[PDB]
């Protein structure tokens, strides 16, 4: 027979349901499943479909100088061809032999779907900027200062308009509240008319902006590139301790993915893992902590995937390719290549691609959106404005207690 | 005599009301019921009633290649003839024989009818919660005691701010209506001009919560036709286990029906259903999140049926036939068609069909009733307001007849206001220290899949009753939240620590008021003292809470997994912390009172 | 040869591009040339694909007892098939024999598209409806009927809230602007406490319904059924003057579609057509007077195309079928009739379905739905408040002529 | 001597800056100029430099099955070998010879940048349209008016509503600030109360039309991906005319990418465009509705030049790679990529990158500049209240100057005012009945397609001027509007018919005022009922012109199609139709002022 080495990954090898009942090729389902019957069909040879005893992708110790997974298999005799997903590297070219590339992709970013936070206590007045907000005070105060300046001058005896009027006449016009007294003079009126059509445009504002963040709600990401991670430290991010992406960053040349491996290794609670399926609940239950990097193909599976708890984020950090990997000096090596040439010409992997991360798609990212809620305002969404109301309230008594006590020493 | 199979399906057939009561023919009726009858009148044969051993059609099956239910009766011999719901498809058409379709329908889609308006009668509260509406109440009377402390001590006389004043000023302040009565010294307006900017953001928060919830309740997209069943995962879609409709999806090929299918494939769990009885009562219980697909003429008559609660949406998907069966060559399947026609011709099928739906209508009307789109508010959405309005009207007449008693009363002390003072305080001391001492503010039941387990929680300690006797094992709330909410956890025990202990100085300072106690020289400023710090005792309690409660539902949804409850209600000592801080308030407005005569 | 008679009519018949250049079976696209070329091919026989000479369904004229259009070809032996939308009824089913259904169907409703109208005048009062409207105002006198009652009662020397001043005081509160008269009563100031929580919540109310009025916008239909022709002569509506349509309202013995069929002779500028394509410019062309009535097959290819000016309403009146039309005693009557069974076995005729009605349809109803604009008010919005604030202007004048006059009198 | 081929193609293959003073190879520069002499280097041949005849890479076409432009260059015989940016794809690998891929690349997406939010200093007026704001201020001068006619005339003294507390009363009415001065005579409080539900419901029209912008600003979706832009047909896409991207949406069978090759297959007009640089120009001027589908390294340098008005959106849809390609089976392919290696051993190719697409940087750092996010309102948003704002104060500083001035000048007749009445009524005469005569209501241009056709427009005849001369051709535009909308401009016409004649009654008993006229003893209650009517002239009158913007801007969208305006500008004298309505108040607050004294 042909020992053809698969590592257990979903959705290219898929375990039935009656996984102990079948035997061989008919225990086992996925993507690789269909290409290692596509291939033997045209090639003829009889497949056995195992799983790599050692478990792993394939890496080598860079001092004992050997390889293990399905890398050592294929250089040691014990497994006769690979069709699983192996990453086409400089490293292992030089010890087997690899197809086209029937299969693009890119190395990415999985982090937790980041849920609506908690809000922060001065949340209340973000749908207006700060540049609005100090322009609002320093206009507030602005605008006080020329009214009275305007009732100092014209007499029409007494002013009631002082300074310690003009800044409360302008709050009860901020504030909606309009105060009893009122400018008898025409330089008076205007600064008290433009001032009532300043905040009659900005509650206005503030009222209709504030609706439009309860409606349409953004979760943002905090982290959208390789330059999010590796300016903050904030986030644990990692690779698989066997495998190729952790081969990349070994070997990379440029100084923000150097910054990275540097980070992999120093800074050291266990950040890489075993399995791919270990770094997907190394992710789901971190809480927003980890970020496990993996290809875009491992990743459109999981986001289309129950319970749907993961995103991607940027983009592919740089281009790769998935081949069979053939022993050195293979008799099927020529019919396998001229296979992954013959199966490309028709579209028969398309029509496999197309159809194996689509049928499963049932989490396609429409339930997600089109998936609103009809929230009420919880404590939490203005709960700073109490504080600041008793932070007023404290404020007042202070006040209160030092101008009783100047009039007692004046 | 001829064997009549067929399987209970009302309104088609149906069990009499006595079904031990009567015998033979007389065991069963509905509309096949009655038509049987008219072929036995047409052409003159003995009719023997029986029903499918299975319960159901059936159709033939991978593996076994076998008809089963009522055409594998058919196909193999069993019965004589099937007077049925039974669909002619071409599948059966090969095995057995078929008359004219005598009554056509198609494929609808049932889902639960959308359910009635019932706003409440609190529909008006709906945009904030009622812990916000709660701490609104308490924070009214917060500024209004301070605002009344802050003109009595104030130079600034006469004071037109007394404490039936001051709750008209916050009052305005809170409605926007304003108010004639103008803060002329600096600390008035300073607790004047923060209360103002307080029912600025939470009436423009109240404003853009109820436009964020009718936004969404116009795009609620009410699903009518298939293709937008097709394209939404929210609700499932179940058929008969086997039947003509679920062999119509399998051997369809139109990819709205084929991604249907792949969604009926990978079924967790298994959609379809065992029968229609039991098809349709999923659909009661699952209050619209599931749809059954089914034979549109079982769909208008359910849909006459009590509660009226499942809705037809679209049209028919497919046009099939209803046909009277027999098996493949008997002599007797042609004078069936010649019958099939002979009332076909008489049109005493669609007197069959006239009478039985329309007199077994339960309810009737739905498009007479649904003429109306709802668009704009009802009058029940803002009703509890009138019932408030109404209802304060009501109660605003029986105090102008009681003050007016009061005012002919009037018409026919100090040491007493004093001892109302302090009994209110110890009140608030032993208000406040029971919340400290107490576990209970939050009465919740957390479940593991069906075991659930009711449990109390606090400040300190989370103890959750361990089930099989008592349990009450306890465990501390401080380090069980995350960390970085904790420290503003930190910061409100330490405030209600600070809380106690300035309450503490408030009535034993309280207590130096008292005539028998030291002076009456030089205790009107040891009154003073007292009632500003019984004032800065309640504003720094009441953060204190706030801060509690704020941190208390970051826990609830985001904390350690293996506990989550599924109610974070306010228990009791919960409501006394809140009940201290109104007797705070409710002593120092009588010392105020007492200070400034 | 054999002569295959087809009514020209998109999708099922269309002409090719350079429809003058290619001749006979290679001018011809749509649905019908399929079907003539996938029974020809399990039949054998040359298929001559012509346009019907009279160019119409069929239909017969009931006093000369003279068939026209593919009907009347396919008895007088002129013609040799139909391979065509003609609708299996009884009076055809006497003279030739059919097929079985290859298509399931509909008689439809198609309208011109309601678009957003003109506003009414007093549009601005919609987001409250009418039954709250005249229990504000019963509240607005209602709860200022109480105020007089309470203010004539407690004396605490006059009474500043009489009738006259007491709906002024709950008009300012129900307005937003307070005016200068407060209570100075207990029982007073209950009544206009709950009054003012009466305003705030229905300004709030009418605010936010306003608000869900401008942003999620739904263009009614203004008739959706078979009831809702027949109860009103607003809108016309008609079918094609030689169809099955037209024969199924002759016959009808349902009395709604009777009250129809009696409309449509009765009140005549010309109400049927010649052609499907004549109806369907006859809607477009009409604004809303006119309301096509026709197949729901025929309805599905109109909505899915340019400029997609038109939609169904309600759904199908009635079950019909499509069949292939053989003469009576034809020899590929049986041969035909295998072949319908045949590629309706394969599912051949509904992969074809699937491609020609969805590949065509560019205008997916997405395009029109998610094509929200950011629109201004324009002055038909609130123009009603203007006259109501005129027709208040001049309501106005007249108190003030008979006011002053009285007090001359008087 | 070898022959190189490529294609001028930026930044790759660019021309030189004076491409007629510089000859032979320095005619051409860019990136793989450089690196051809580097190849040369290597492997020691003189290069001579080509471009194709064509203009485009080519691939083999359906009827002729021969291959075009560089590629049929190469499989003929007419180049020795391309340095070029070719894509290597089993289509062309079959044909001819590649080298090991040099550059790394994949299809990426250009649309246009999203454009910078330029608000504008008047975007607080975007929720309500100018014809609104004009009819608010006109509406302001009218109600204070009536206020002012009403307060004098009735007894209910002294009188507190002045012409200039007046204003200030509907000023403070309508900014909802309310005012201290409260009406008391009836007439006086039904035209406060219902200018007190105009400004409830404009304000509140205000907010929720805002709300409604925002809400539709935040569900924009700025779609980033294929899947999404597959989903949406409001943006075209288009590739190359014959390229390696569009054979690759030939061949594709992804259902993502059918469905676009679908889309793209039925073009009108037709999506695909002949070069790159034509290519990029037509997202220049679409303006985000169009979508150009090309390599992104080709993105990457385009992103990276003025405007810098291109963003890439996505990753890449696929992987490929640029070859330097030989004819097949010639001889020097292979030292072709023992050059490529050598090049790649060195990491001259990475010298020849980072070179090339940093130094020619011209805008750049597109990452650092939009690491905000926008969702509140900016600065700019509001800007122009500010401008009013700190404007308002300027303006206002020169008023307290001049008034002072005028007191200062008070330290150091009633014939007049008759005299001036009259004149502005005269004005308001002419300014009036110029309107009603005039036809240039509505200044717009209408087209047929490149055809446009000058007009104007009003109430009796839309005169259309004829191209090829003067033209004028005028049809009647009472018959034009559409019937049902027709009755209420009729009752429009009336009404300025009745603005007019009312107009009449009113300057002709300001005749009646004079002192040379009629009499002294009982004018005065001439001169009154000369003050309502004028008063009642202007009220009717601006009714007439609410109902002609009306129903014209229905007639412009809902009219008799052969004819739509693009502009439906409002001409002059419509501006001296409020012009008249302006005289009418202000020389009736001068009659008014008369009179009271
Ligand atoms: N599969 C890749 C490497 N890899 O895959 C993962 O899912 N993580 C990871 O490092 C290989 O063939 O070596
Ligand atoms: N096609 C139908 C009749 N018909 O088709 C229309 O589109 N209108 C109409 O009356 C037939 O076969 O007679």
């Amino acid at each position: 027979t042909v020992v053809v080495t698969t590592i257990l990954e979903s959705p290219y090898v898929m375990m039935k349901k009656n996984h102990e009942m079948l035997e061989g090729n008919e225990r086992y389902e996925g993507y690789c499943v269909d290409l290692a019957a596509e291939i033997a069909k045209h090639c003829g040879f009889k497949y056995k479909l195992t799983i790599v005893g050692d478990g792993k992708y394939g890496a080598r110790d860079a001092d004992t100088k050997i390889w293990n997974g399905m890398v050592g298999e294929l250089v040691y005799g014990k497994a006769d061809i690979a069709i699983a997903p192996l990453t086409i590297t400089l490293v292992r070219e030089e010890v087997i032999d690899f197809s086209k590339p029937f299969m693009s992709l890119g190395i990415s970013i999985m982090i937790k779907k980041p849920q609506k936070s908690k809000p922060g206590v001065f949340s209340f007045l973000d749908p207006l900027a700060y540049e609005i907000w100090m322009c609002i005070v320093f206009a507030y105060i602005g605008v006080s200062v020329v009214l009275f300046l305007v009732s100092r001058f014209s007499p029409y005896s007494t002013n009631e308009f002082g300074i310690f009027n003009s800044l409360w006449f302008s709050l009860g016009a901020f504030m909606q509240q309009g105060c009893d007294i009122s400018p008898r003079s025409l330089s008076g009126r205007i600064v008290g008319g433009v001032w009532w059509f300043f905040t009659l445009i900005i509650i206005s504002s503030y009222t209709a902006n504030l609706a439009a963040f309860l409606t349409v709600e953004r979760m943002v990401s905090p982290i959208e590139s390789a330059e999010d991670l590796s300016k903050q430290t904030e986030i644990a991010y990692g690779t698989l301790d066997s495998g190729s992406t952790k081969e990349f960053f070994r070997r990379s040349k440029i100084a923000v993915f150097d910054k990275m491996w540097t980070y992999m290794r120093s800074a050291e609670p266990s950040v890489f893992v075993r399995t791919t399926a270990e770094g997907v609940a190394r992710v789901r239950k971190s809480k927003g902590k980890y970020a496990y990097l993996l290809e875009s193909t491992m990743n459109e599976y999981i986001e289309q995937r129950k319970p749907c708890d993961t995103m991607k984020v940027g983009g592919n950090l740089d281009s790769k390719g998935y081949g069979i990997a053939t022993p050195k000096g293979s008799s099927l090596g020529t019919p396998v290549n001229l296979a992954v040439l013959k199966l490309s010409e028709q579209g028969v992997l398309d029509k496999l691609k197309n159809k194996w991360w689509y049928d499963k798609g049932e989490c396609g990212a429409k339930d997600s959106g089109s998936k609103e809620k009809t929230s009420a305002l919880s404590l939490s969404n203005v709960a700073g404005v109490f504080y600041i109301l008793v932070g007023g309230l404290g404020l007042a008594m202070l006040v209160a207690l030092i101008e009783f006590c100047y009039k007692s020493r004046a």
